[PDB]
C-alpha cells in the first residue's frame, strides 16, 4: 500500500477487504445534516504531564511517539466513556494548499490534518484496544495556511533528520497543547483509522475549529520522502484517503 498510482487507496481493498467495511474513514461532515446531541459533554484533554520520545518516518508519514506507560497525556468526556491514552500524532498534507486533510466539512478539503491517536485504557496496550469496537479515540484537528503556529516550528525543524522512511531521532520535551485551537466545539461518530489496517476501532472527534500555519511550516511537510535513504526519491505528498460512504452512521455535533 501507499497513495500512489498503483497502490492507492483505489487497491487497499484487495489486501484490507474492510476498506469496503461498515464504518470506514474518512467521511463528509455535512454540517446541515448533524445532528446537535445535547447528552454530550466536554471534551477533556489533560496533556499537561505528557511525554515526547522521539519522532519517525514510517514510509506514510512521521509520527511523534509519546510514552503511554502510565496517564500522563490523556482524553476523556465527549462521547467517551472512560480514559483515552495518547500514544503519537501524525499529519495528512497535501501536494498544494488546496487538498490534504482526510475529513472534510461541506466538501471543503483543508491544507492539512491533524490526528492524536488514543487507546482505551480499559483494555491493557494498543494492541488490544484495536480488536475493540471501541478501542480508540482519535482527535482530528485541521490546518489552514496562514500565519505560523509558533507551536509546530519544534516539529517543522527536526524533518531534516527524518527525511527517509526508517529515520528517527530523539524528540522529548514537546508539548501537544500548542496545537491545541482555542475552541474544543466538536462533531463525532464511529470510524476507522485510514490507513491499513483501516480497524474499525475508532471514535472519530473532530473540532471545528482549524488551526493556521504558514506556507514555509507546510512547505518544509513536502520536502519528506516516501522512500528509504539511496532509492529514487518520491516526495512524501497526498498521504490522504479519500472520504468513504457514511452508510447510514449519523454524525452528532456538540454545539
Ligand atoms: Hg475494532
Ligand atoms: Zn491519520
Amino acid at each position: 500500500w501507499g497513495y500512489g498510482k498503483h497502490n492507492g487507496p483505489e487497491h487497499w481493498h484487495k489486501d484490507f477487504p474492510i476498506a469496503k467495511g461498515e464504518r470506514q474513514s474518512p467521511v463528509d461532515i455535512d454540517t446541515h445534516t448533524a445532528k446537535y446531541d445535547p447528552s454530550l459533554k466536554p471534551l477533556s484533554v489533560s496533556y499537561d504531564q505528557a511525554t515526547s520520545l522521539r519522532i519517525l518516518n514510517n514510509g506514510h508519514a512521521f509520527n511523534v511517539e509519546f510514552d503511554d506507560s502510565q496517564d500522563k497525556a490523556v482524553l476523556k468526556g465527549g462521547p467517551l466513556d472512560g480514559t483515552y491514552r495518547l500514544i503519537q500524532f501524525h499529519f495528512h498534507w497535501g501536494s498544494l494548499d488546496g487538498q490534504g486533510s482526510e475529513h472534510t466539512v461541506d466538501k471543503k478539503k483543508y491544507a492539512a490534518e491533524l490526528h492524536l491517536v488514543h487507546w482505551n485504557t480499559k483494555y491493557g496496550d494498543f494492541g488490544k484496544a484495536v480488536q475493540q469496537p471501541d478501542g480508540l479515540a482519535v482527535l482530528g484537528i485541521f490546518l489552514k495556511v496562514g500565519s505560523a503556529k509558533p507551536g509546530l516550528q519544534k516539529v517543522v525543524d527536526v524533518l531534516d533528520s527524518i527525511k527517509t522512511k526508517g529515520k528517527s531521532a530523539d524528540f522529548t520535551n514537546f508539548d501537544p497543547r500548542g496545537l491545541l485551537p482555542e475552541s474544543l466545539d466538536y462533531w463525532t461518530y464511529p470510524g476507522s483509522l485510514t490507513t491499513p489496517p483501516l480497524l474499525e476501532c475508532v471514535t472519530w472527534i473532530v473540532l471545528k475549529e482549524p488551526i493556521s500555519v504558514s506556507s514555509e511550516q507546510v512547505l518544509k511537510f513536502r520536502k519528506l520522502n516516501f522512500n528509504g535513504e539511496g532509492e529514487p526519491e518520491e516526495l512524501m505528498v497526498d498521504n490522504w484517503r479519500p472520504a468513504q460512504p457514511l452508510k447510514n452512521r449519523q454524525i452528532k455535533a456538540s454545539f
